[PDB]
């Protein structure tokens, strides 16, 4: 659905000649290629292999990102404030 | 306690206009953000996940650091003495 919405939006933006049509077109291209895993389930070779990604792999990747991004922000604000003074 | 002590010290230093108040203020900001894990225990979602850090994760990270830092010093002194002579 997202790939379809962005593609429709990108083509709508291209009609209005706004420069932001290209980023949406490129994001649609990235999402569309990633959507090709949906058709791996049609073959026993690729279907069984791609089972153990959504169950465990994809879930725990989100867990690290949320915790890490919070303290990435905490250190980023710390470094900028401390580095504002020159020698 | 450390975050409170450094924050009090940093504000005390700021009254005396010493430049070292900023590093203590920034260290307090880093520690204060890290103290936010204490409130993860209030939710079942985050409480159970954050259990397996203090028991095993944090302890063994200290083990590597103490052993590695000793021989980091040993190689550092070795490299400087050996690199003192130019070609
Ligand atoms: N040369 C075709 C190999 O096919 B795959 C495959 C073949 C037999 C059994 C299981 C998998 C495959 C390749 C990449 C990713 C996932 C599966
Ligand atoms: N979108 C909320 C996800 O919540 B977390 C979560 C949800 C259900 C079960 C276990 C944990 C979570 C996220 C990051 C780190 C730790 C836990």
């Amino acid at each position: 659905l997202l790939q379809a919405l962005l593609t429709v939006l990108s083509q709508v933006l291209r009609f209005m000649e706004t420069e932001w049509y290209l980023p949406l077109l490129v994001l649609s291209l990235v999402l569309g290629w990633l959507n090709l895993l949906y058709y791996t389930r049609g073959f026993q070779h690729t279907g069984i292999y791609s089972v153990m990604i959504q169950k465990v792999i994809l879930r725990d990747l989100l867990r690290f990102l949320l915790v890490y991004l919070v303290f990435l922000f905490g250190f980023a604000v710390a470094l900028v404030s401390l580095s504002r003074e020159a020698r």
